[PDB]
């Protein structure tokens, strides 16, 4: 009956609404958020971004993922690479640990796009469509409460520098995803598994919430 | 030899054995991190799924696709079970028991399996039995030391097959029986889609498990 991104959109409201409404979220958008907190969070977008475009790129030729397939406008490994050289130093990689939440979505990710892969499009859609929505407002705001350089470092994830109109990005997303040749069951499938997507987010916010408070305690 | 179930099957879900060898809830169990109440809900998520498995594996007795690997005597654990729920919840354990949520899904998922498609019941079994003749004698003292259980095996039943000599060997018989049905390349290929859903299934009752340990 409706298309694939309208269910994606109203399958999801009430999980994006509690995402909103994490104390996490709440601190970051009000400015209250402190180094280590974001490089933890840096940290989790990371080990999620690499999982999930790594899945993508397996299944760059697969009819149910290939019209998804934005390697160059929406990646962000090479962006967040970038920040982890500037928050961790020169040889983060041999000693930074993907959080436990963080690798529960990792895991997920990789079963997904191994075995699964017309589902692949939930965690596609949740992670970039939110990117390309918020993306301007958080740049602006982790830069001024952390006092980062203007020019970009520490926040290359936020920019997406390939994107020249994010909105008319989005309308082309969407027309792409409805373009999919699916069962009912299948948009089923795909709602429910962006639902679980959101999940493996908010198991990520209240780790970093739990994790600010053992921040707190120490200071 | 490749082209045999049992080869097809271990090649096909390494990538997930992987990913359940290093998972948070596996890794803090084998350490002794998981307590008592935890255990009992581990344990309450085996009974459930294994109900579910063995009433499956207990309608396709006779299915042409299934029947050879039919081992109720040897290897079915809804026994062995019932005994651990006794011993940690009491006589009136189904009362105080509730499936968790990512069990639910596993039982779901089984009785579909089991209903419409036997060929695939193969996958589940595979997926379940083979794990618990590998590991079982390390998750039961791995158990009995963090819980202080009996070294005389109460709690811990499910983890000893009282009728299986040589699991090596059992294990050995159990490949040869997979690789003696009459299967064409494209339902073996859809048993190793299957056994690598089912390890996803447990994949999601471990990650539950996690957040209930907090
Ligand atoms: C930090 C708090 C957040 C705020 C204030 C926020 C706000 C917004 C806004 C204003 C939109 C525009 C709706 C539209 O596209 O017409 C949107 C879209 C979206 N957001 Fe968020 N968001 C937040 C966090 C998240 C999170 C954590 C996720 C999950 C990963 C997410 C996923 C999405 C998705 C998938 C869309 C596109 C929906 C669609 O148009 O189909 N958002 N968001
Ligand atoms: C730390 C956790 C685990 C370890 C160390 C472990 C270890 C092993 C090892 C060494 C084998 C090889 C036995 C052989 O080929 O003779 C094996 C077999 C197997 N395991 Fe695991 N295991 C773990 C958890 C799991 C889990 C969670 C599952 C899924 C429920 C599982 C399912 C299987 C299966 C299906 C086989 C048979 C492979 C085959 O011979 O085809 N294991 N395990």
């Amino acid at each position: 009956m409706a298309d694939l991104s309208e269910l994606l959109k109203e399958g999801t409201k009430e999980a994006h609404d509690r995402a909103e409404n994490t104390q996490f979220v709440k601190d970051f958008l009000k400015g209250n958020i402190k180094k280590e907190l974001f490089k933890l969070a840096t940290t989790a977008l990371y080990f999620t971004y690499s999982a999930l475009e790594e899945e993508m790129e397996r299944n760059k030729d697969h009819p149910a993922f290939a019209p998804l397939y934005f390697p160059m406008e929406l990646h962000r490994k090479e962006a967040l690479t970038k920040d982890m050289e500037y928050f961790f130093g020169e040889n983060w990689e041999e000693q930074v640990q993907a959080p436990k939440a963080a690798q529960k979505y990792v895991e997920r990710i990789h079963y997904i796009g191994q075995n699964e892969p017309e589902l692949l499009v939930a965690h596609a859609y949740t992670r970039y469509m939110g990117d390309l929505s918020g993306g301007q407002v958080l740049k602006k705001v982790a830069q001024r409460a952390l006092k980062l350089p203007s020019t970009g470092e520490g926040t290359q994830f936020y920019l997406f520098e390939n994107v020249d109109n994010a909105q008319q990005f989005k309308q082309l997303y969407r027309a792409r995803m409805n373009a999919l040749d699916l069962n009912m069951k299948t948009k089923e499938r795909i709602v429910e598994e962006a639902n679980k997507a959101f999940e493996y987010n908010m198991q990520i916010f209240n780790e970093l919430d739990q994790a600010g408070s053992t921040l707190a305690r120490e200071t």
